[PDB]
């Protein structure tokens, strides 16, 4: 007797993985948005507004990520950033229709793990490389980069679980925006537990 | 050096305001004030106004006493739900050449291990604040802003640490720290301590 059927949990995770993006300059398109939001995790898809009479978007779009943590970082780091001369606005989807309690439950369950999300991981870095660097903040239980199911090549992001909460807190504070391999890592605390639907 | 005293003050003024949008029609100044006050006492609010329809236009500009309050509000109030709508928070779109000075100030700020602390309960004193925060490292100074007339602190202040690691640890540990009933709002300084003074070299 926990909270949220696997089906309810999956629906919440889906909503948690998308961010609303508004005030998009008329000349900007999907490719621009993608480039700007990709640093937080590879973009799964983008739903861009569109008007058939004017033949242009309506100034907003929904960017969907592969995991909730990417949307959380984009939310905290991309709001008010200037794109095409306008400060874009980023927010959570206004539609949640009763999903909020499940989302809250997931966030609560997440606190039971000292797990952090790391994005913008250079292609040449390996699991062991990431582990070594990050174990500088404390003992690590596991460090795993997400990988393409077909190629086996990592997708530029992963999760690291620490034995101690102090270690995870230190890592986030020190490694978010850390320049590694030419790009800047984006790092944040997990917003969901490791195997949410289990 | 970048910017004279006049240019610097103009930038500081812009840096102290945040645009607030998507405000539900039923909500007014009042509600915005209560929602944004945790980051520092509000100096004023410029609310949009239609008049023909006798309602506001859904946006407002909240002005704080210091740039650091606007910085925290920007990071913590965006997408917060108010009146059923997720409000939007951003920097003023008007900067007209002030950006380079704003950048200069941010660069100058990194030379100090200074942090901003807001939502400080009225009963806490400077030494109380110092004691709590010195748990992260040696402190050069801890000072709460005070009313020029009464001498009563305004619920916010700045702390300068000897070491950068100490300031970093403090922000990570004390932002949203429950103290005296309210939650502290803490962040790194975005301006150097006496921005319009001299300086030298």
């Amino acid at each position: 007797m926990g909270r949220g059927s696997a089906a309810q949990r999956q629906g919440a995770l889906a909503i948690m993985s998308r961010v609303y993006v508004g005030s998009i300059y008329y000349e900007l398109g999907e490719d621009t948005i993608r480039q700007a939001f990709a640093p937080f995790g590879p973009i799964k898809s983008i739903d861009m507004s569109w008007d058939s009479v004017t033949m242009k978007h309506k100034g907003f779009a929904f960017v969907e990520y592969e995991v909730p943590e990417a949307a959380q970082l984009a939310l905290e780091q991309m709001n008010s950033v200037m794109l095409g001369g306008r400060n874009i606005k980023v927010g959570r989807p206004s539609n949640i229709g009763q999903a909020q309690p499940i989302i809250d439950q997931l966030a609560e369950e997440a606190r039971a793990f000292n797990r952090i999300y790391v994005a913008s991981v250079h292609q040449d870095l390996s699991d062991d490389d990431i582990k070594s660097v990050f174990e500088a903040f404390g003992k690590i239980k596991s460090a795993t980069l997400a990988r393409d199911p077909t190629t086996g090549k990592h997708k530029g992001y992963g999760f690291i679980e620490y034995e101690k909460a102090q270690s995870s807190q230190d890592a986030v504070s020190s490694m978010n925006l850390f320049d590694l391999g030419g790009q800047y890592l984006r790092v944040g605390k997990a917003v969901t537990p490791p195997m949410p639907l289990l």
